[PDB]
């Protein structure tokens, strides 16, 4: 059964997805008798995924409305009426570049916010991301914090404060390459983008006898151009500026609001209007 | 002052030692009338190294015997008469090549038995290795565990369990070289081992136009001919076989103590002799 606490100020209703490890449940809250999400998590820890997201705050990543700690744990979120960006990707379907772009935008603006914070998703991809509503324009949500790491002064910064009279050389090397784990995110954006773009994945081990390791390790992602004629240059250019091998050489989430392809400002037209009627803002002096 | 809990227990002393962050006093245990030593550290944390010492057991790593949480930490344990193995070696001063090896290989059996444990001590240095009495023949115990890491399940290995799909080059590539932080403390031990015979630092920035970093990375040591003449050829072999500079091909420390410099029965005779002496045990059923 469900706890009593939750039972308390909750109605349960059906599942709406479910899965590995979890469960997701439409329920209704009692006291405003409205729609709401219940993640059931079976028993980093969901407690620190918790407050990771009380911190945080963009219109592009999901909040915690409540959260029960229990036999299991039950976390309670607004309700993302469009589901999983997943059901639009799959079994070849594809979007329009238009709608690619807003989507891809708003992905943008919440990773970009998430490394100003000193965060990285780590799990980004189709199933993590939420629509809004069912409509094709709509806002998205970043969600599944699950393997998201906290960026902070590394054990290499105090390594270094020293004298390296007993240090290993491996730890000195390592700092050509350290403090880039961000762009872990850019790569997973890049990858989304070209199955956004595309309708299938850049790697794959789908008719071809190069592993799946050496393709993405060479950076070699199966091109299709008949697929690709009809999307265009501007986009791909992104998805090739995402998808570089070297982390360092690799466009940042900045990099990539300022490419031509996101210099539309039809497309920043309408993510405003979906954001502000979306919003339900108390009176303001003047 | 100090607290009142602690001065319920102990009556304090003379500094032994004092510096960065922190002192070291001699107490007296008011219900045996013993000695202990207490180190004090100003406010991983010192709660986790507390919880990680308990766990250990083993002759050549130091107990913790009480804790006090105050305004500062308070951390009792039995005295090493004998102080840092640093005051030892400093000065250009070196130990006879015998009492090098007892002293090494001690240090290597409480390494050893760390990496067994899932623990990598990453400060391994002269400072951080008490004698437990003023005579040259004496046990030693390593300390200082304030920058040490558990190993454990890494995010690499649950990565592994998925499909690769979204994952980023520079994940897959690591998987090359995870899993030998613990070489770290083998190549300190290296630099311990090389102070000890020779009676001065392998890289140091004295009287060289190359820098530190470069003759680290290099694994380029300051080798003179001369201070080493009077040390064994197996003695420099195994040093040489610890300040590898590639960390796989490095001496862990089973290697180490199979090496023929640490094939010395009266040195072993030595350690057991002084751990027996050491030991006050209950009466033993035949
Ligand atoms: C703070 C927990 C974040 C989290 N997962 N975290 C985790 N697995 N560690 C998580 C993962 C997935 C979801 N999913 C949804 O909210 C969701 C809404 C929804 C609506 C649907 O139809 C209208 C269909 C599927 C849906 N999933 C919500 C939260
Ligand atoms: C669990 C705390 C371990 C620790 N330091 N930890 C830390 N700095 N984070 C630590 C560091 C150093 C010592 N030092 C000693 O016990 C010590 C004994 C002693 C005796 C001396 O003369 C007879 C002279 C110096 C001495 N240091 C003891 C504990």
């Amino acid at each position: 059964v469900y706890p009593k606490a939750l039972r308390d100020e909750y109605i349960m209703s059906k599942t709406l997805g479910s899965g590995a490890c979890g469960e997701v449940k439409l329920a209704f809250e009692r006291k405003t008798c409205k729609k709401v999400a219940i993640k059931i998590i079976s028993k980093l820890n969901v407690e620190t995924e918790i407050e990771i997201l009380k911190k945080l705050n963009h219109p592009c990543i999901i909040k915690i409305k409540n959260f029960f700690d229990a036999e299991d744990y039950y976390i309670v979120l607004e309700l993302m009426e469009g589901g999983e960006l997943f059901d639009k990707v799959v079994g070849n379907k594809r979007l329009k570049e238009a709608t690619c772009k807003l989507y891809f935008y708003q992905m943008l603006l919440a990773v970009q916010y998430l490394h100003e914070n000193g965060i990285i998703h780590r799990d980004l991809k189709p199933e993590n991301v939420l629509l809004s509503s069912q409509e094709e324009d709509c806002l998205i949500k970043i969600t599944d914090f699950g393997h998201s790491k906290i960026l902070g002064e590394t054990s290499l910064m105090r390594t270094l404060c020293g004298t390296p009279t007993y240090l290993a050389p491996e730890v000195l090397v390592s700092v050509g390459t350290a403090g880039y784990n961000r762009a872990v995110d850019c790569w997973s954006l890049g990858v989304i983008l070209f199955i956004c773009l595309s309708g299938y994945p850049p790697f794959s081990e789908h008719r071809t006898q190069v592993s799946l390791k050496d393709q993405i390790t060479s950076g070699k992602y199966n091109f299709i151009p008949e697929v690709w004629a009809e999307v265009s240059e501007k986009a791909l250019d992104l998805v090739k500026k995402l998808l570089v091998v070297d982390p360092k050489a690799r466009f940042t989430t900045e990099e990539a609001l300022r490419h031509p392809w996101l210099q539309d400002e039809d497309m920043k037209r309408k993510f405003q209007d979906l954001l502000s009627e979306e919003n339900e803002s108390t009176a303001l002096p003047q």
